């Protein structure tokens, strides 16, 4: 039969088909079919054309993406697409009204906007151009605009800075409207003395200066943005006057020194929980603010402000997690770190300190999916002990030991890592089954959990691997100091326990990291079993995730040590194996796993023959303060200066004598930047150590442009084919 | 016996020895023997030690060089130096006076000093600091500042901005004392609108935000800087006053538009000349000024401004020629393109618009060397008709048939290429030999040529390659379309014409350029051929100097083509010699030898097996506006921009599909920018092309720095021998 060829994965050959719907109500989701949008009940399946995919012939313009108005009386239609950072982006606008089958042809939304979002009740906007925030009430009207400081590269109303949209949010909004529309809270962030990072970006050959791009980004130690919070009632603004934004200030714990606004969550109406970190990252605080409708203001009162702390490392995976309050605002369920180190789902009553865990055991909560008014849903990891599964559970609100597993044994030996998407009100839920099978869309009825219908099964896909040698996964564990540590491995179809494979360690290895899952993939390390015979494998060592913090938290303040460590064990455990050839044993990673191939490569063990590190991080001054600095502290003499000296690629620079290196990079990498293996390759030259290198001319951090995606993956498996001399 | 090792050109093991002379006077020259200044006697060749070893460390720091005043009473010492382009720097400077026998530590020269210069008689200084210039009559007297408009990257006065630096004058310095020292002349550039190169510096690993270098740097068609000239008396400088300089400005011919100041020498005590370049540089105007007691001030008469143009391409083979002003200062000797396009000596009066010239032939003039009342010195590639030979030549000026070979027949199995340096009024010279035997010094007196001695032989490295299986040079030529073009050879040890060997293509073949010639060279192409028996083969074609306008103009208006062209047809007169393996063809340069490797890679030709391109052009639009414009004019549609289009490398990408292709360059490279390297390899990616690439952190167009220069050519070294199915070697660490 054929294999999967890397053709075959740079070309997309085998595709993965997905369900995506937008619920619109607690029975009904819209579903985008032949460029045409449909809305189905999801009780008996049938369905209605909402939006034919002829209305909009005649725009003019590509269409990128819609939004429909909560109400459903308006579309937001989104063109001119623009990508900034990971999330960040520029976009045109157009509103059509679906009753009046009309364009919105004045007051549109401007060009060039930052952000936009309809209220989540009716069909007000909210939109940011030019750094300043502006209010629509209706389409056709004209806007209120609600800042007057937005400055580019300096003053942020509504929108966050490369730091907040890279690390805190995840977004590039910092805009959140009340639960009915009546306030529209917003962050404003102030760049002025956060030090800019500057690179060349060649652009098209018909330039002839290079330009330098300049940003705003704190590296570990440097000054940060300073962050204020605000919020504007939308139903009293005037065309007279300018409009009165409500700040809401941190608590004094937090202004003392530097620190972070790191969630917003509105509770009701009139009540918002803001959460604060400290900027060393181990003290948060929540607020819970309520309106005062004699005054206009926000009080905070301390009866209802909630502390979270760390003693052995930082507080939440990547922050602190986000409150789920119920209806009335007075209670909420929050994931916390237990006495034992297991995140765990915490029931706390907005005036009352101490909460009472709800869930217990050796296995986490991954995340709190539904609060309804008798169950609270969530997924967590505890079927079978497997840290690396998922599956979604149940709780009864009034009795914690009412809990039913919604989708461990639907389909156990296909499905083991499940996501799911809830209705208005949960009375449906559609799952989605990732692996290890191929993925499997269901939609079910909350009411007493059944099972309605399949709404995709990849069949098609199921059809066309019939006639391909695909390889399998494996997933497994190796006992260390009396401590399971999970590995995969994709293995080589027609895989034989007797023989000799090379193996390549497939590596992250970050702070909460995991490797080691039931999801099925296809990828480059599908290609190289397939084709190639080679086995890739992944391990998740001391500082991986959702095991509890005695192994994520191993590597408090001392990045670039167990994390190492661990993937050179791995590697020992594996290359011993009767079906590992030790002499060709490789490892690589992207990012994190660039920092940790590279230290591992650097280390002396002599396990590895070469190695690939693309974009890596390769000392932690160079990379942003708020990631580094959760894990490494401050680097200052006073605080963790030592170990950010001890933990770079540059010191271990003799021991890459030993092995074959490829190093690869994007030279308009805004995120880890050209200079980290800039200094790399420095360091390789000073000592004498040759290396294979590839920069990658005005690429990022994603290296995802079409041809450079082509390139690196046929650069890197000729690499890895001269190493393992494979023909 | 031992081969000639990568080791061994990279850790210098088998040292040519120099003989570095100062001339002083007539009669005397300082030489440096173990660290001790000697001053010897040319007639007798005895030595008197002039500065003992031990005063250079009673500083506290290391000495980078010396300057002794031309009376010798002062010497002036260098240290902190600090590189920045190709020929300027900044450095730190002490006086130490040889009379007193003591440091000065008064009035000194200031910390980042940008140039100094001793008068040419006695001991006056002029010094070039943040841009302005001073002057200091006496050493441990403070000094009178010249000009106050000096501005970082803006005004440059008596220093040269980047692009007249390295296109022009070969030298930071743009000041130029008069012969007795008492005029001071100095440019002035003024780079306001030009625009400004930036790139990323790294520095070492402890700086957490790179840096932005920004640089004033002309591209092709880009606005340039600007030049003003003028002189200072500085005999009559005031401590009271500020001192008052004398613009000269340039002749209207070239006011009408953009243009450059392209030579400044002095002619007598009181006439200096100019020559200007039109930006267009096919016209050039020479002006001849005087001062004039009478006003203060200099008169270039029209009457006395000589005109030179080409019709057939730029002017000079760089730059217009250097004249050669006789003692009076009333005429001048300087080399002219004579009507059959070969550059000879042309003798001129300076009131007078015709000159003579007096040499010719199918050869050319490279240099006038000495000027005597008698006699005229020059080196040629006369000798066997041989243009990639030097001799010394001397004509009688009352007889131009009297021409004598100084050097031709001293050594002629030897010595084939020769420079010289004369002692002040010419009465002695020592002559260099750097070729194709070992480099040969020996010295002469002028009086009827009778050799005194020999300097230095390299005796010593001779015994030293004895013991080495060292390879050979063959230096011939293959006619085309009638031409004889030129190509050498370097030969593994015990050739044998009857065996297929590798062959790599060495290539510069830019404008004037010259591959093939008679010097001796211990390089990476040494080790090649020495321990991996890889023939090396360089070829002059088309555009190629010292043969005459009709080979080097060639290419005028039009680079990347018939340069391009002739490299190819080369390796196919190469590849059908039964030595050559015409299945390991491969072909590497860098700069301009790295545009033409990679037009070579991206012709399609089906030649070359794989090639290597260091730091090199791959659009003309990316580098400099005095080199570039000099051979393709303008980038403007009513100029020459459709052939600056269709010059690039970026549009062969889809041809290197058949090459293996490994593409370098230094990050820091002000010269040719990154940026030139970062187009090619995004338009190979963009094709889907694969291909080997190496960044240098923080290096520059040199790659020079000593781990830098170790690494890539360990790395060039292991692309080589893969690409020619050579074989590795093991070591310990
Ligand atoms: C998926 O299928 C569902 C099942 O058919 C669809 O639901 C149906 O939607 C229609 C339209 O909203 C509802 O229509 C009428 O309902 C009552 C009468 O209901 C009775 O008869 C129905 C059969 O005709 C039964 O289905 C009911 O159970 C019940 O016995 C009428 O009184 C209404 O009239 C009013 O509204 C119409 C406009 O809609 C006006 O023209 C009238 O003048 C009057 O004002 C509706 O005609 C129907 O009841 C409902 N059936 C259900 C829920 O069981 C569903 O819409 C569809 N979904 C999609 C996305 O396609
Ligand atoms: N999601 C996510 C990830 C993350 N971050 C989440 C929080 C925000 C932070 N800026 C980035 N990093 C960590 C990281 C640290 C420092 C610098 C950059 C990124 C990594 C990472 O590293 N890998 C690994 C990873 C990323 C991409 N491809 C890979 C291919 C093979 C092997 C590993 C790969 C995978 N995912 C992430
Ligand atoms: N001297 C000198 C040179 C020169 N210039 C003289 C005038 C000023 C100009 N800026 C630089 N260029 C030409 C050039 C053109 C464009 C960009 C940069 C340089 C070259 C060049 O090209 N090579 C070739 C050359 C240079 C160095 N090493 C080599 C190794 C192998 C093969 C060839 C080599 C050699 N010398 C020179
Ligand atoms: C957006 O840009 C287009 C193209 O220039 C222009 O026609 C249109 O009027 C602009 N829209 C707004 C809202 O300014
Ligand atoms: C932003 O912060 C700077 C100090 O870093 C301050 O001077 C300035 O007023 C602030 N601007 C706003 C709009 O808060
Ligand atoms: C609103 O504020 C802006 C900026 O301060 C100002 O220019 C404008 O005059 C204000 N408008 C009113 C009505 O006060
Ligand atoms: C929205 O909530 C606000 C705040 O309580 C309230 O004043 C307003 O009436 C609500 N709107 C609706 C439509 O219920
Ligand atoms: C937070 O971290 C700092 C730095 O490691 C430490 O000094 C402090 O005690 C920590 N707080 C807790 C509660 O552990
Ligand atoms: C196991 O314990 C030993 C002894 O404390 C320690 O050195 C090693 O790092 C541990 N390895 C793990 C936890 O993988
Ligand atoms: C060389 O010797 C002569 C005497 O013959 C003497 O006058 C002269 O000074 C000497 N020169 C040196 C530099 O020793
Ligand atoms: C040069 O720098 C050194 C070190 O800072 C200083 O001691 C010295 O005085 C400076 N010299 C002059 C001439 O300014
Ligand atoms: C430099 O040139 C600019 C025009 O480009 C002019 O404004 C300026 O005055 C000049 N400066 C000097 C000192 O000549
Ligand atoms: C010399 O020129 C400078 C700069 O224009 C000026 O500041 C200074 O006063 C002048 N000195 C005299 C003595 O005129
Ligand atoms: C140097 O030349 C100038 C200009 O002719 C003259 O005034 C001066 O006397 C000369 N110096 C000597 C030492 O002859
Ligand atoms: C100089 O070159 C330009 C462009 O080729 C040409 O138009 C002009 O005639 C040339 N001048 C001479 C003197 O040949």
């Amino acid at each position: 039969r054929k294999t999967y060829t890397l053709t075959d994965y740079l070309k997309n050959t085998y595709r993965l088909k997905l369900y995506s719907l937008r619920w619109i109500s607690d029975h009904e989701y819209l579903y985008k079919q032949e460029n045409n949008i449909l809305v189905f009940n999801a009780e008996y399946g049938n369905s209605s054309v909402f939006l034919e995919n002829s209305t909009f012939d005649e725009f003019g313009h590509s269409i990128n993406d819609y939004s429909i108005s909560p109400d459903g009386q308006f579309i937001l239609l989104e063109y001119n697409y623009v990508k900034q950072w990971r999330h960040s982006y520029t976009a045109s606008y157009d509103i059509y009204d679906l009753n009046k089958r009309q364009l919105i042809t004045e007051e549109r939304i401007p060009n060039n906007t930052q952000w936009v979002t309809w209220s989540p009740v009716g069909h007000k906007l909210a939109y940011v151009w030019n750094n300043d925030i502006y209010v629509k009430i209706e389409p056709n009207l004209p806007s209120y605009r609600i800042t007057w400081t937005g400055k580019e590269d300096i003053i942020y109303n509504g929108i966050t800075d490369w730091v907040y949209e890279e690390e805190v949010f995840s977004a590039y909004s910092a805009l959140w409207w009340s639960p009915n529309g009546t306030f529209l809270a917003y962050a404003q962030f102030n760049d002025t003395e956060v030090p800019l990072i500057e690179y060349s970006f060649y652009s098209d050959e018909s330039l002839q200066y290079p330009k330098t791009v300049r940003v705003p980004y704190p590296k570990a130690g440097a000054v940060n943005p300073t962050v204020k919070f605000f919020v504007v009632n939308t139903d009293s603004l005037s065309s007279v006057t300018n409009a009165t934004s409500i700040q809401i200030t941190a608590p004094a714990s937090m202004l003392i020194g530097d620190h972070y606004l790191c969630d917003v969550t509105w509770a009701t109406q009139e009540r918002i929980s803001l959460q604060w970190l400290r900027r060393i990252q181990n003290y948060s605080v929540m607020d819970i603010c309520d309106y005062d409708e004699s005054s206009g203001r926000w009080n905070c009162l301390v009866a209802r402000q909630h502390i979270e702390m760390s003693t052995t490392g930082w507080v939440g995976r990547f922050r602190p997690s986000e409150p789920h309050f119920t209806l009335d605002g007075n209670s909420f369920y929050k994931i916390i770190s237990n006495e034992e180190g297991y995140r765990h789902i915490c029931y706390f009553q907005i005036d009352k300190k101490d909460c009472t865990f709800i869930t217990k055991g050796t296995w986490e909560v991954i995340g709190i999916e539904a609060l309804t008014s008798d169950y609270l849903y969530y997924i967590s990891n505890e079927y079978k002990g497997m840290p690396g599964g998922r599956n979604l559970y149940k709780i009864q609100l009034i009795d914690y030991t009412k809990v039913t597993c919604l989708s461990c044994e639907l389909n156990p030996e296909r499905c083991q890592y499940y996501s799911v998407s809830f209705s208005k009100e949960a009375k449906y839920y559609q799952l989605r089954c990732s692996g290890p099978g191929l993925p499997l869309y269901t939609l079910h009825s909350s009411v007493n959990d059944k099972g309605l219908r399949v709404l995709e099964d990849n069949s098609a896909l199921d059809k066309m691997l019939q006639n391909v040698q695909m390889p399998s996964k494996k997933l497994d564990f190796i006992i260390l100091n009396e401590t399971k540590f999970w590995y995969q491995m994709i293995l080589p179809p027609h895989f034989d326990k007797s023989k000799k494979y090379p193996l390549l360690l497939d590596v992250y290895a970050g702070p909460c990291s995991q490797k080691a899952d039931t999801v099925f993939r296809l990828n480059w390390a599908t290609y190289l079993a397939s084709t190639e015979n080679i086995i890739v494998a992944s391990f998740d060592g001391r500082g991986s995730g959702y095991q509890g913090d005695k192994i994520m938290h191993a590597i408090n303040r001392r990045l670039g040590t167990f994390e190492v460590e661990d993937q050179i064990e791995a590697a020992r455990q594996f290359s011993k194996m009767g079906f590992v050839d030790n002499k060709r044993i490789a490892i690589w990673g992207w990012s994190y796993g660039g920092y940790v191939t590279s230290m591992v490569l650097g280390s002396g063990s002599g396990v590895f023959k070469c190695g690939i590190a693309v974009a890596p991080v390769s000392r932690w001054e160079y990379y942003d303060s708020v990631y580094t600095e959760r894990y490494m502290g401050l680097p200052t003499p006073e605080d963790n200066l030592d170990h950010y000296r001890n933990s770079t690629v540059m010191s271990r620079a003799e021991n890459f004598k030993q092995v074959e290196y490829l190093l690869i990079h994007g030279t308009a990498d805004d995120n880890v930047h050209f200079q980290q293996s800039a200094q790399i390759s420095k360091a390789l030259v000073d000592v004498g150590v040759d290396f294979q290198a590839m920069w990658y001319t005005d690429e990022d951090h994603g290296i995802a442009s079409s041809t450079a995606h082509q390139h690196i993956y046929t650069h890197m498996s000729h690499f890895i084919k001269q190493c393992f001399s494979l023909p």
